[PDB]
């Protein structure tokens, strides 16, 4: 096990996209954000791919390792300080990325974590969960799929650490996400964004599906909210995967092509629909730190390996 990076309480980020559609990328303004947040995205994968080996081999060393790394960031107060504003609220952005990587992590290893590994953790999750929560009580940030994002990280927390008060506030981001559903299966907040709206329907479609995934944990069925509207996007997106027409003649930009992320291989069992995610899923492979990390082997075994 090696030695865990000192944990910042401060994050630094900064957006690279150049017009009011966010679909433009400055690539000297993406190097300066990537250099910036290098440890943050470095340790989010770290503790993903520990969590990972933990899932697939039962190898206790694995999940020591992910809690001791989980425990030493929690010590430090790791991203419970300022958030940095440059040009936007990337600073913000992250502190949810990060939760929904580590909370995922957390929950993955949670059975063979001690009281004293979980008196550590659970209070440092609690309170990065509130601070995600907390900033979007400003009603003039618009809750697009940034939102989605967050409520991943309050519901794992809320699951992980047994706080139902997170727990329902994961439920209440999910719930708004599955009723911005269209007719269509459109996000109209996700479709203002030009040549990155198809990309933005996937982006936003996988922390539902991984959200809807832990409700499956504690056993309920969150996929049929709506008559299961969240069918109609997930159907929308994988179809832009495969024609990219439909995206272009309603978004006034020409889409660039996406590849389904790995949303697909939890939703292909949940609803088949006669294997239109069939492609996607043999065109891996699917790690996402953010999402959980690797989201193949968490479809095939489970989030967890016990209840």
């Amino acid at each position: 096990c090696p030695a865990p990076p000192p944990g910042q309480p401060d994050i630094r980020a900064i957006g690279y996209y150049t017009d009011k559609a966010g679909s433009v990328i400055d690539p000297a303004l993406q190097q300066q954000n990537k250099d910036a947040t290098a440890p943050l995205d470095r340790y989010a994968a770290d503790v993903a791919r520990m969590s990972d080996d933990y899932l697939r081999n039962g190898d206790p060393a694995a999940a020591q390792c992910t809690l001791s790394w989980l425990g030493a960031w929690a010590d430090d107060g790791a991203m419970l300080g300022q958030m940095i504003r440059v040009n936007n609220d990337q600073s913000f952005y992250m502190r949810q990325w990060m939760l929904d990587a580590v909370a995922m992590a957390y929950l993955k290893v949670h059975d063979q974590a001690n009281p004293q590994q979980r008196a550590r953790i659970d209070p440092w999750l609690q309170k990065l969960a509130r601070a995600n929560l907390a900033y979007w009580d400003n009603p003039k940030r618009r809750r697009n799929n940034h939102y989605y994002w967050g409520g991943l990280g309050v519901l794992a927390t809320g699951l992980a650490t047994d706080d139902d008060a997170l727990w329902q506030a994961g439920h209440a981001a999910f719930q708004k996400g599955i009723d911005d559903i269209q007719d269509d299966g459109s996000l109209p907040l996700e479709m203002a964004r030009g040549q990155r709206a198809l990309h933005y329907h996937d982006y936003a479609l996988a922390p539902l599906v991984m959200m809807a995934e832990l409700a499956r944990l504690r056993g309920q069925d969150w996929y049929a909210s709506r008559n299961h509207a969240i069918d109609r996007l997930a159907r929308r997106v994988i179809e832009g995967s495969r024609d990219p027409a439909w995206f272009n003649q309603h978004t006034g930009a020409a889409q660039l092509p996406l590849q389904a992320s790995g949303w697909v291989e939890f939703y292909r069992l949940r609803s088949p629909d006669g294997g239109v995610f069939d492609a996607a899923h043999a065109r891996g492979p699917f790690h996402s730190p953010r999402l959980g990390g690797d989201l193949t082997l968490m479809a095939t075994h489970g989030i967890v390996r016990t209840p």
